[PDB]
């Protein structure tokens, strides 16, 4: 499978997550958050080592609301966008909906609130991997490929300015 090798090439050095727990699940949710932060920080460290340090994320105390920033460089100009998502009750079987609010109504590849349309391939890929993928994978496989198509397009069409 090209699909399987492409997934491995992107995520093989991202720590795999273990705990099947969502926000309501008490000590099991605290454990899943340890795995989420472990996976996120290793992904960030690998990104730094590859000159691709492209996002920052923080959460509320309970790890149910995530927010931060992503950066996309195009023709050597850096474009910054605020990002956010809620953790669904049914996480991690259900994937979170990433919002880039400043892009709300600026592309057909997003729905209301600036929520990114995840491919008919990203969702079944998440589903096939439950519960091994987490927020690092959402960034690497969901938001990353979105920006690599849409930011270039929106700069060309004069929708996004520097």
């Amino acid at each position: 499978s090209m699909a399987d090798e492409a997934t491995r090439r992107v995520v093989s050095e991202i720590p795999v997550l273990k705990t099947n727990a969502g926000p309501r699940d008490r000590e099991l949710w605290v454990q899943r958050l340890k795995e989420e932060y472990q996976s996120l920080i290793r992904y960030v460290e690998n990104n730094k080592n590859a000159d691709n340090d492209w996002f920052r994320l923080e959460s509320n105390k309970e790890g149910t609301r995530w927010f931060g920033k992503c950066w996309y460089i195009h023709d050597l100009l850096k474009y910054e966008f605020d990002i956010e998502f809620d953790i669904p009750i049914t996480y991690p079987t259900t994937a979170p909906e990433i919002a880039v609010p400043e892009l709300d109504g600026k592309t057909a590849k997003m729905y209301r609130g600036g929520k990114i349309c995840l491919t008919d391939h990203f969702k079944p890929l998440w589903a096939r991997n439950v519960p091994k993928f987490g927020l690092a994978h959402l960034m690497a496989l969901g938001l990353g490929p979105f920006l690599a198509v849409e930011i270039p397009d929106l700069i060309q069409k004069g929708v996004i300015h520097h």
